[PDB]
Protein backbone atom coordinates (compact mmCIF):
# COMPACT_ATOMS: atom_id res chain seq x y z
CA UNK A 1 0.00 0.00 0.00
CA UNK A 2 3.15 2.08 -0.47
CA UNK A 3 1.69 3.95 -3.45
CA UNK A 4 -1.04 5.23 -1.12
CA UNK A 5 1.47 7.10 1.08
CA UNK A 6 1.73 10.87 0.72
CA UNK A 7 5.21 11.07 2.22
CA UNK A 8 7.88 8.39 2.67
CA UNK A 9 11.23 9.63 3.97
CA UNK A 10 14.05 8.90 6.45
CA UNK A 11 15.30 10.34 9.79
CA UNK A 12 19.08 10.43 10.42
CA UNK A 13 18.50 8.04 13.31
CA UNK A 14 17.62 5.39 10.68
CA UNK A 15 13.82 5.38 11.22
CA UNK A 16 11.57 5.41 8.19
CA UNK A 17 8.74 7.95 8.39
CA UNK A 18 5.50 7.66 6.41
CA UNK A 19 2.27 9.68 6.07
CA UNK A 20 -0.78 7.56 5.30
CA UNK A 21 -4.43 8.69 5.34
CA UNK A 22 -3.80 11.73 7.48
CA UNK A 23 -1.89 9.68 10.08
CA UNK A 24 1.94 9.52 10.40
CA UNK A 25 3.97 6.40 11.30
CA UNK A 26 7.59 5.50 12.02
CA UNK A 27 9.80 2.39 12.37
CA UNK A 28 13.10 1.02 11.14
CA UNK A 29 12.93 0.21 7.38
CA UNK A 30 11.87 -3.28 6.33
CA UNK A 31 14.76 -5.60 5.47
CA UNK A 32 12.96 -8.48 3.74
CA UNK A 33 9.98 -8.69 1.37
CA UNK A 34 7.75 -10.44 3.90
CA UNK A 35 8.22 -7.86 6.67
CA UNK A 36 4.91 -6.09 7.51
CA UNK A 37 6.02 -2.50 8.15
CA UNK A 38 2.68 -0.86 8.90
CA UNK A 39 2.03 -3.59 11.46
CA UNK A 40 5.19 -2.86 13.46
CA UNK A 41 5.34 0.91 12.84
CA UNK A 42 4.62 3.35 15.64
CA UNK A 43 1.74 5.75 15.02
CA UNK A 44 3.01 9.10 16.21
CA UNK A 45 0.30 11.40 14.81
CA UNK A 46 -3.38 10.68 14.30
CA UNK A 47 -4.76 13.53 12.17
CA UNK A 48 -3.80 16.39 9.89
CA UNK A 49 -0.62 15.14 8.24
CA UNK A 50 -1.99 15.23 4.71
CA UNK A 51 -2.20 19.04 4.64
CA UNK A 52 1.63 19.16 4.18
CA UNK A 53 3.41 19.65 0.92
CA UNK A 54 7.00 19.00 2.01
CA UNK A 55 8.11 17.15 5.08
CA UNK A 56 11.80 16.24 5.66
CA UNK A 57 14.56 15.93 8.28
CA UNK A 58 17.91 17.68 8.56
CA UNK A 59 20.86 15.57 9.83
CA UNK A 60 20.51 17.21 13.28
CA UNK A 61 17.13 15.64 14.18
CA UNK A 62 14.90 18.60 13.13
CA UNK A 63 11.70 17.99 11.15
CA UNK A 64 10.88 20.59 8.49
CA UNK A 65 7.36 20.87 7.17
CA UNK A 66 5.53 23.06 4.68
CA UNK A 67 1.86 23.82 5.15
CA UNK A 68 0.71 26.26 2.48
CA UNK A 69 2.58 29.55 3.05
CA UNK A 70 4.39 28.36 6.09
CA UNK A 71 7.59 26.53 7.01
CA UNK A 72 7.92 24.78 10.37
CA UNK A 73 11.05 23.41 12.04
CA UNK A 74 10.90 21.30 15.24
CA UNK A 75 11.84 17.94 16.76
CA UNK A 76 9.60 15.21 15.31
CA UNK A 77 6.28 14.23 16.91
CA UNK A 78 6.80 11.83 19.85
CA UNK A 79 3.28 10.31 20.14
CA UNK A 80 -0.41 10.21 19.21
CA UNK A 81 -1.01 13.03 21.71
CA UNK A 82 1.87 15.28 20.78
CA UNK A 83 0.12 18.09 18.86
CA UNK A 84 3.08 18.77 16.60
CA UNK A 85 1.59 21.56 14.50
CA UNK A 86 0.57 23.48 17.69
CA UNK A 87 4.09 23.52 19.16
CA UNK A 88 6.26 23.56 15.95
CA UNK A 89 8.37 26.68 15.54
CA UNK A 90 7.20 28.77 12.64
CA UNK A 91 10.31 29.93 10.77
CA UNK A 92 8.41 30.25 7.51
CA UNK A 93 6.84 33.45 6.29
CA UNK A 94 6.89 36.59 8.49
CA UNK A 95 4.20 35.39 10.90
CA UNK B 1 12.65 24.43 -16.73
CA UNK B 2 13.67 22.84 -13.45
CA UNK B 3 9.91 22.21 -13.00
CA UNK B 4 9.82 19.62 -15.83
CA UNK B 5 11.57 17.22 -13.40
CA UNK B 6 9.47 14.66 -11.53
CA UNK B 7 12.17 13.93 -8.94
CA UNK B 8 15.19 16.00 -8.04
CA UNK B 9 17.14 15.04 -5.00
CA UNK B 10 20.66 14.81 -3.60
CA UNK B 11 22.77 11.77 -2.90
CA UNK B 12 25.09 11.79 0.16
CA UNK B 13 28.10 11.60 -2.17
CA UNK B 14 27.00 15.14 -3.10
CA UNK B 15 25.41 14.33 -6.49
CA UNK B 16 22.07 15.69 -7.66
CA UNK B 17 19.76 13.18 -9.36
CA UNK B 18 16.86 14.29 -11.57
CA UNK B 19 14.05 12.31 -13.18
CA UNK B 20 12.99 14.01 -16.41
CA UNK B 21 10.56 12.72 -19.03
CA UNK B 22 11.01 9.08 -17.94
CA UNK B 23 14.86 9.16 -17.81
CA UNK B 24 17.18 9.69 -14.83
CA UNK B 25 20.28 11.90 -14.69
CA UNK B 26 23.01 12.70 -12.20
CA UNK B 27 25.78 15.21 -11.86
CA UNK B 28 27.16 17.54 -9.24
CA UNK B 29 24.81 20.31 -8.06
CA UNK B 30 24.94 23.57 -10.09
CA UNK B 31 26.40 26.74 -8.45
CA UNK B 32 26.24 29.69 -10.91
CA UNK B 33 26.01 26.70 -15.63
CA UNK B 34 23.80 24.28 -17.58
CA UNK B 35 23.26 21.20 -15.39
CA UNK B 36 21.25 19.01 -17.79
CA UNK B 37 23.88 19.66 -20.49
CA UNK B 38 26.86 18.29 -18.49
CA UNK B 39 24.80 15.63 -16.69
CA UNK B 40 25.29 11.89 -16.88
CA UNK B 41 22.18 10.12 -18.13
CA UNK B 42 22.12 6.90 -16.10
CA UNK B 43 18.67 5.49 -17.02
CA UNK B 44 16.70 5.50 -20.31
CA UNK B 45 13.04 4.96 -19.41
CA UNK B 46 10.75 3.56 -16.70
CA UNK B 47 11.58 6.36 -14.24
CA UNK B 48 8.16 8.10 -14.19
CA UNK B 49 6.56 4.99 -12.71
CA UNK B 50 7.85 5.86 -9.20
CA UNK B 51 5.85 7.58 -6.44
CA UNK B 52 8.96 8.00 -4.19
CA UNK B 53 12.72 8.04 -4.75
CA UNK B 54 15.32 8.53 -1.97
CA UNK B 55 18.87 7.86 -0.71
CA UNK B 56 19.73 6.69 2.80
CA UNK B 57 23.01 7.92 4.24
CA UNK B 58 24.73 4.60 3.39
CA UNK B 59 24.18 5.25 -0.34
CA UNK B 60 21.20 2.87 -0.78
CA UNK B 61 18.41 3.99 -3.11
CA UNK B 62 14.75 3.60 -2.08
CA UNK B 63 11.91 3.49 -4.61
CA UNK B 64 8.21 2.92 -4.52
CA UNK B 65 6.25 1.69 -7.54
CA UNK B 66 2.85 -0.04 -7.86
CA UNK B 67 2.45 -0.59 -4.08
CA UNK B 68 5.96 -2.06 -3.81
CA UNK B 69 9.09 -0.81 -2.06
CA UNK B 70 12.60 -1.42 -3.46
CA UNK B 71 16.15 -0.95 -2.16
CA UNK B 72 19.59 -1.24 -3.82
CA UNK B 73 22.65 0.79 -4.92
CA UNK B 74 21.59 3.47 -7.45
CA UNK B 75 21.33 2.80 -11.22
CA UNK B 76 24.97 2.67 -12.28
CA UNK B 77 24.54 3.51 -15.98
CA UNK B 78 21.90 3.55 -18.71
CA UNK B 79 22.63 -0.15 -19.36
CA UNK B 80 21.71 -0.99 -15.73
CA UNK B 81 18.21 -2.48 -15.46
CA UNK B 82 17.69 -1.18 -11.95
CA UNK B 83 14.10 -2.26 -11.23
CA UNK B 84 14.90 -5.81 -12.54
CA UNK B 85 17.59 -6.26 -9.88
CA UNK B 86 16.49 -4.00 -6.96
CA UNK B 87 15.40 -5.80 -3.74
CA UNK B 88 11.66 -5.91 -2.99
CA UNK B 89 11.25 -5.17 0.71
CA UNK B 90 7.50 -4.30 0.70
CA UNK C 1 4.50 31.04 0.00
CA UNK C 2 6.83 28.09 0.64
CA UNK C 3 4.22 25.92 -1.24
CA UNK C 4 4.92 27.67 -4.57
CA UNK C 5 8.09 25.58 -4.87
CA UNK C 6 7.77 22.24 -6.60
CA UNK C 7 10.89 20.94 -4.82
CA UNK C 8 12.28 21.87 -1.41
CA UNK C 9 15.28 20.00 0.10
CA UNK C 10 18.61 20.22 1.91
CA UNK C 11 22.26 19.58 0.93
CA UNK C 12 24.65 17.48 3.09
CA UNK C 13 26.51 20.83 3.21
CA UNK C 14 23.57 22.45 5.11
CA UNK C 15 22.21 24.55 2.23
CA UNK C 16 18.51 24.89 1.28
CA UNK C 17 17.56 24.19 -2.36
CA UNK C 18 14.24 25.32 -3.78
CA UNK C 19 12.90 24.94 -7.28
CA UNK C 20 10.36 27.62 -8.18
CA UNK C 21 8.70 27.64 -11.60
CA UNK C 22 11.61 27.06 -13.97
CA UNK C 23 14.48 28.28 -11.78
CA UNK C 24 16.41 26.77 -8.85
CA UNK C 25 17.54 28.68 -5.74
CA UNK C 26 20.33 27.90 -3.28
CA UNK C 27 20.41 29.66 0.08
CA UNK C 28 20.72 29.49 3.85
CA UNK C 29 17.89 27.66 5.57
CA UNK C 30 15.69 30.10 7.57
CA UNK C 31 16.04 30.14 11.37
CA UNK C 32 14.12 30.33 14.68
CA UNK C 33 14.03 36.36 19.56
CA UNK C 34 17.52 37.87 19.49
CA UNK C 35 18.26 39.49 16.10
CA UNK C 36 20.23 41.67 17.26
CA UNK C 37 22.83 40.23 16.93
CA UNK C 38 23.79 37.45 16.78
CA UNK C 39 24.11 37.52 13.75
CA UNK C 40 26.34 39.18 12.14
CA UNK C 41 29.07 41.77 12.78
CA UNK C 42 30.07 43.50 9.55
CA UNK C 43 32.17 46.40 10.90
CA UNK C 44 33.60 47.19 14.35
CA UNK C 45 34.18 50.83 15.32
CA UNK C 46 33.80 54.20 13.59
CA UNK C 47 30.16 53.80 12.67
CA UNK C 48 28.45 56.52 14.76
CA UNK C 49 30.49 59.11 12.89
CA UNK C 50 27.77 59.25 10.27
CA UNK C 51 24.71 61.50 9.79
CA UNK C 52 23.32 59.46 6.85
CA UNK C 53 24.02 55.89 5.76
CA UNK C 54 22.04 54.26 2.98
CA UNK C 55 22.10 52.10 -0.14
CA UNK C 56 22.31 52.48 -3.92
CA UNK C 57 19.69 50.51 -5.82
CA UNK C 58 22.92 48.88 -7.08
CA UNK C 59 24.10 47.92 -3.57
CA UNK C 60 26.73 50.62 -3.12
CA UNK C 61 26.69 52.17 0.35
CA UNK C 62 26.70 55.92 1.01
CA UNK C 63 27.67 57.72 4.24
CA UNK C 64 27.99 61.34 5.39
CA UNK C 65 30.51 62.46 7.99
CA UNK C 66 31.81 65.97 8.75
CA UNK C 67 30.20 67.50 5.60
CA UNK C 68 31.65 64.97 3.13
CA UNK C 69 29.88 62.26 1.21
CA UNK C 70 31.50 58.79 0.84
CA UNK C 71 30.74 55.89 -1.50
CA UNK C 72 31.92 52.22 -1.74
CA UNK C 73 30.62 48.65 -1.67
CA UNK C 74 29.66 47.66 1.90
CA UNK C 75 32.10 45.67 4.10
CA UNK C 76 31.56 41.90 3.83
CA UNK C 77 33.25 41.24 7.19
CA UNK C 78 34.43 43.37 10.15
CA UNK C 79 38.04 42.95 9.10
CA UNK C 80 37.23 44.84 5.84
CA UNK C 81 38.01 48.55 6.48
CA UNK C 82 35.28 50.62 4.74
CA UNK C 83 36.02 54.42 4.95
CA UNK C 84 39.56 53.54 3.88
CA UNK C 85 38.35 52.40 0.46
CA UNK C 86 35.34 54.79 0.33
CA UNK C 87 35.79 57.57 -2.20
CA UNK C 88 34.55 61.07 -1.44
CA UNK C 89 32.17 62.78 -3.84
CA UNK C 90 30.80 66.38 -3.63
CA UNK C 91 33.08 69.46 -3.91
CA UNK D 1 0.89 57.82 15.77
CA UNK D 2 3.47 58.42 13.05
CA UNK D 3 5.72 61.01 14.69
CA UNK D 4 6.39 58.61 17.65
CA UNK D 5 8.32 56.06 15.63
CA UNK D 6 12.07 55.96 15.74
CA UNK D 7 12.22 54.32 12.30
CA UNK D 8 9.95 54.11 9.28
CA UNK D 9 11.14 52.44 6.10
CA UNK D 10 10.27 50.02 3.31
CA UNK D 11 11.87 46.74 2.27
CA UNK D 12 12.76 46.09 -1.41
CA UNK D 13 9.66 43.82 -1.22
CA UNK D 14 7.31 46.73 -0.43
CA UNK D 15 6.59 46.04 3.25
CA UNK D 16 6.63 48.93 5.70
CA UNK D 17 8.78 48.56 8.78
CA UNK D 18 8.17 50.57 11.90
CA UNK D 19 10.19 50.84 15.11
CA UNK D 20 8.22 52.16 18.11
CA UNK D 21 9.28 52.15 21.77
CA UNK D 22 11.88 49.35 21.33
CA UNK D 23 9.60 47.17 19.23
CA UNK D 24 9.59 46.64 15.48
CA UNK D 25 6.48 46.00 13.40
CA UNK D 26 5.99 45.18 9.70
CA UNK D 27 2.97 45.07 7.42
CA UNK D 28 1.54 46.36 4.11
CA UNK D 29 1.78 50.18 3.57
CA UNK D 30 -1.43 52.00 4.57
CA UNK D 31 -3.95 53.34 2.00
CA UNK D 32 -6.65 55.40 3.76
CA UNK D 33 -7.02 52.93 9.12
CA UNK D 34 -5.07 51.60 12.10
CA UNK D 35 -1.67 50.39 10.75
CA UNK D 36 -0.18 49.77 14.23
CA UNK D 37 -3.12 47.79 15.76
CA UNK D 38 -3.14 45.51 12.68
CA UNK D 39 0.60 45.05 12.12
CA UNK D 40 2.77 42.01 12.83
CA UNK D 41 5.11 42.71 15.77
CA UNK D 42 8.32 41.00 14.63
CA UNK D 43 10.61 41.97 17.52
CA UNK D 44 10.50 43.23 21.10
CA UNK D 45 13.20 45.00 23.17
CA UNK D 46 16.23 47.09 22.30
CA UNK D 47 14.97 48.14 18.83
CA UNK D 48 15.43 51.82 19.68
CA UNK D 49 19.15 51.15 20.37
CA UNK D 50 20.02 51.56 16.67
CA UNK D 51 21.24 54.80 15.10
CA UNK D 52 20.59 53.46 11.58
CA UNK D 53 18.38 50.60 10.39
CA UNK D 54 17.94 50.10 6.68
CA UNK D 55 17.94 47.60 3.81
CA UNK D 56 20.24 46.76 1.01
CA UNK D 57 18.62 45.99 -2.42
CA UNK D 58 19.01 42.24 -1.82
CA UNK D 59 16.90 42.23 1.29
CA UNK D 60 19.65 42.30 3.93
CA UNK D 61 18.82 44.50 6.94
CA UNK D 62 21.72 46.64 8.13
CA UNK D 63 22.01 48.14 11.61
CA UNK D 64 24.30 50.54 13.44
CA UNK D 65 24.62 50.02 17.20
CA UNK D 66 27.32 51.28 19.61
CA UNK D 67 29.67 52.37 16.76
CA UNK D 68 29.53 48.91 15.15
CA UNK D 69 27.75 47.72 11.98
CA UNK D 70 25.53 44.70 11.61
CA UNK D 71 23.90 42.80 8.75
CA UNK D 72 21.33 39.96 8.73
CA UNK D 73 18.04 38.80 7.19
CA UNK D 74 15.29 40.97 8.77
CA UNK D 75 13.66 39.36 11.76
CA UNK D 76 10.87 36.99 10.63
CA UNK D 77 11.85 36.73 6.93
CA UNK D 78 9.31 35.54 4.43
CA UNK D 79 9.76 33.51 1.25
CA UNK D 80 10.24 36.43 -1.14
CA UNK D 81 12.97 37.85 1.08
CA UNK D 82 14.53 34.36 1.15
CA UNK D 83 14.45 34.09 -2.69
CA UNK D 84 16.02 37.57 -2.96
CA UNK D 85 18.96 36.68 -0.62
CA UNK D 86 19.27 33.39 -2.57
CA UNK D 87 21.67 32.59 -5.38
CA UNK D 88 19.59 31.83 -8.50
CA UNK D 89 21.37 28.97 -10.26
CA UNK D 90 18.48 28.38 -12.74
CA UNK E 1 27.91 71.04 3.04
CA UNK E 2 26.31 67.60 3.34
CA UNK E 3 25.91 67.65 7.16
CA UNK E 4 23.41 70.57 6.87
CA UNK E 5 20.80 68.40 5.14
CA UNK E 6 17.93 66.98 7.18
CA UNK E 7 17.05 64.33 4.64
CA UNK E 8 19.26 62.78 2.05
CA UNK E 9 18.02 59.62 0.36
CA UNK E 10 17.88 57.79 -3.00
CA UNK E 11 14.82 57.16 -5.21
CA UNK E 12 14.36 53.56 -6.61
CA UNK E 13 15.36 55.06 -9.98
CA UNK E 14 18.75 56.31 -8.78
CA UNK E 15 18.12 60.06 -8.14
CA UNK E 16 19.46 61.68 -4.97
CA UNK E 17 17.01 63.78 -2.99
CA UNK E 18 17.95 66.21 -0.22
CA UNK E 19 16.17 68.59 2.14
CA UNK E 20 18.21 71.72 2.83
CA UNK E 21 16.77 74.62 4.79
CA UNK E 22 13.01 74.13 4.31
CA UNK E 23 13.73 73.52 0.57
CA UNK E 24 13.99 70.24 -1.36
CA UNK E 25 16.24 69.34 -4.33
CA UNK E 26 17.01 66.44 -6.72
CA UNK E 27 19.56 65.34 -9.30
CA UNK E 28 21.75 62.39 -10.30
CA UNK E 29 24.20 61.38 -7.52
CA UNK E 30 27.57 63.16 -7.41
CA UNK E 31 29.73 61.55 -10.09
CA UNK E 32 33.11 62.62 -8.69
CA UNK E 33 34.99 64.52 -5.89
CA UNK E 34 34.88 67.75 -7.88
CA UNK E 35 31.12 67.73 -8.55
CA UNK E 36 29.03 70.40 -6.88
CA UNK E 37 25.78 68.50 -6.43
CA UNK E 38 23.65 71.44 -5.17
CA UNK E 39 24.91 73.68 -7.99
CA UNK E 40 23.26 71.58 -10.71
CA UNK E 41 20.48 70.08 -8.55
CA UNK E 42 16.93 70.87 -9.62
CA UNK E 43 14.93 72.65 -6.91
CA UNK E 44 11.63 70.75 -6.57
CA UNK E 45 10.10 72.48 -3.54
CA UNK E 46 10.64 76.00 -2.17
CA UNK E 47 8.94 75.79 1.22
CA UNK E 48 7.59 73.63 4.05
CA UNK E 49 10.04 70.67 4.04
CA UNK E 50 11.61 71.20 7.52
CA UNK E 51 8.26 70.03 9.00
CA UNK E 52 8.85 66.30 8.31
CA UNK E 53 10.36 63.67 10.71
CA UNK E 54 10.60 61.00 8.02
CA UNK E 55 10.80 61.32 4.29
CA UNK E 56 11.18 58.23 2.18
CA UNK E 57 10.40 56.33 -1.05
CA UNK E 58 8.86 52.91 -1.66
CA UNK E 59 9.97 50.55 -4.53
CA UNK E 60 7.28 52.07 -6.89
CA UNK E 61 8.55 55.66 -6.47
CA UNK E 62 5.85 56.80 -4.09
CA UNK E 63 7.04 59.34 -1.55
CA UNK E 64 5.95 59.26 2.06
CA UNK E 65 6.16 62.07 4.61
CA UNK E 66 5.46 62.15 8.34
CA UNK E 67 4.33 65.36 9.96
CA UNK E 68 2.53 65.70 13.31
CA UNK E 69 1.03 62.14 13.41
CA UNK E 70 -0.22 62.31 9.81
CA UNK E 71 1.40 60.21 7.09
CA UNK E 72 1.40 61.57 3.49
CA UNK E 73 1.75 59.51 0.30
CA UNK E 74 2.05 60.70 -3.34
CA UNK E 75 4.47 60.64 -6.29
CA UNK E 76 7.32 63.00 -5.52
CA UNK E 77 7.14 66.78 -6.17
CA UNK E 78 8.48 67.83 -9.58
CA UNK E 79 9.14 71.60 -9.22
CA UNK E 80 8.84 74.92 -7.35
CA UNK E 81 5.17 75.12 -8.20
CA UNK E 82 4.08 71.57 -7.39
CA UNK E 83 2.15 71.81 -4.17
CA UNK E 84 3.00 68.26 -2.97
CA UNK E 85 1.42 68.45 0.49
CA UNK E 86 -2.08 69.25 -0.95
CA UNK E 87 -2.17 66.47 -3.62
CA UNK E 88 -0.79 63.87 -1.18
CA UNK E 89 -3.16 61.26 0.29
CA UNK E 90 -3.57 62.08 3.98
CA UNK E 91 -3.15 58.74 5.87
C1 LIG F 1 -0.27 17.73 12.05
C2 LIG F 1 -0.38 17.47 13.54
O1 LIG F 1 0.35 18.03 14.34
N1 LIG F 1 -1.30 16.58 13.95
C3 LIG F 1 -1.41 16.30 15.37
C4 LIG F 1 -2.46 17.12 16.08
O2 LIG F 1 -3.03 18.05 15.56
O3 LIG F 1 -2.77 16.79 17.45
C5 LIG F 1 -3.12 15.41 17.60
C6 LIG F 1 -3.37 15.21 19.10
O4 LIG F 1 -4.60 15.90 19.40
C7 LIG F 1 -2.05 14.48 16.99
O5 LIG F 1 -2.52 13.13 17.05
C8 LIG F 1 -1.71 14.82 15.54
O6 LIG F 1 -0.50 14.18 15.15
C1 LIG G 1 13.36 1.91 -13.86
C2 LIG G 1 14.52 1.20 -14.50
O1 LIG G 1 15.13 0.32 -13.89
N1 LIG G 1 14.82 1.62 -15.75
C3 LIG G 1 15.90 1.02 -16.54
C4 LIG G 1 15.39 -0.03 -17.48
O2 LIG G 1 14.21 -0.18 -17.73
O3 LIG G 1 16.39 -0.84 -18.14
C5 LIG G 1 17.22 -0.01 -18.97
C6 LIG G 1 18.40 -0.83 -19.50
O4 LIG G 1 17.85 -2.03 -20.09
C7 LIG G 1 17.70 1.26 -18.26
O5 LIG G 1 18.23 2.11 -19.28
C8 LIG G 1 16.60 2.00 -17.48
O6 LIG G 1 17.19 3.11 -16.79
C1 LIG H 1 33.68 53.48 9.44
C2 LIG H 1 34.53 52.28 9.17
O1 LIG H 1 34.78 51.91 8.03
N1 LIG H 1 34.99 51.64 10.25
C3 LIG H 1 35.83 50.46 10.08
C4 LIG H 1 37.24 50.59 10.59
O2 LIG H 1 37.67 51.58 11.15
O3 LIG H 1 38.10 49.45 10.38
C5 LIG H 1 37.58 48.21 10.89
C6 LIG H 1 38.25 47.07 10.13
O4 LIG H 1 39.56 46.87 10.66
C7 LIG H 1 36.06 48.05 10.78
O5 LIG H 1 35.70 47.24 11.89
C8 LIG H 1 35.20 49.32 10.85
O6 LIG H 1 33.90 49.07 10.30
C1 LIG I 1 5.62 70.49 1.68
C2 LIG I 1 5.19 70.97 0.31
O1 LIG I 1 4.45 70.31 -0.39
N1 LIG I 1 5.66 72.16 -0.08
C3 LIG I 1 5.33 72.72 -1.39
C4 LIG I 1 4.22 73.70 -1.26
O2 LIG I 1 3.58 73.72 -0.24
O3 LIG I 1 3.92 74.61 -2.34
C5 LIG I 1 5.07 75.22 -2.93
C6 LIG I 1 4.68 75.77 -4.29
O4 LIG I 1 3.31 76.14 -4.26
C7 LIG I 1 6.22 74.25 -3.14
O5 LIG I 1 7.37 74.98 -3.58
C8 LIG I 1 6.57 73.45 -1.89
O6 LIG I 1 7.59 72.51 -2.24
Amino acid sequence: GWSNFKFLFLSPGGELYGVLNDKIYKGTPPTHDNDNWLGRAKKIGDGGWNQFQFLFFDPNGYLYAVSKDKLYKAPPPQSDTDNWIARATEIGSGG
